[PDB]
């Protein structure tokens, strides 16, 4: 892969870098809100979820008041 | 990483076991704790982990008690 995305089965190796970081992604599943930039690059990979370019629209006008939670900000170690 | 085949012992190293996920699938949707109980739930009942958890499961899903009915998985794949 061009991104470095690992194939379904591999490893996902992430150094997280700002955890805290909010996100409307928007891609395969619909668009919601996720935390850190390496759940960011997850859903990327296994979503083809990209960054909204109209978060307020796609998610909510408090996307970036989201509360961080494991659901929203957890990676699998094994890309799925 | 597969599921494993029934009869095949469900193995799986917990790194989370509190997390709480709202997950849906054959059964409908309803809360579950751990990593572990959540790869068994996508085994067993097709379930994924729910994009819309307050509208699936309750809006306080992440507040859910984590109890051995909840929790627990089967240590043998059916």
């Amino acid at each position: 892969d061009n991104y470095r995305c690992p194939n379904p089965g591999d490893a996902f190796e992430c150094f997280e870098s700002d955890a805290t970081a909010r996100f409307c992604v928007s891609g395969k599943r619909g668009a919601y809100v996720i935390c850190s930039k390496c759940r960011r690059k997850y859903e990327f990979c296994a979503n083809g979820a990209k960054v909204s370019k109209r978060p307020e629209v796609e998610c909510r006008a408090d996307w970036a008041s989201t509360e961080c939670t494991s659901e929203n900000s957890d990676v699998p170690s094994v890309m799925k």
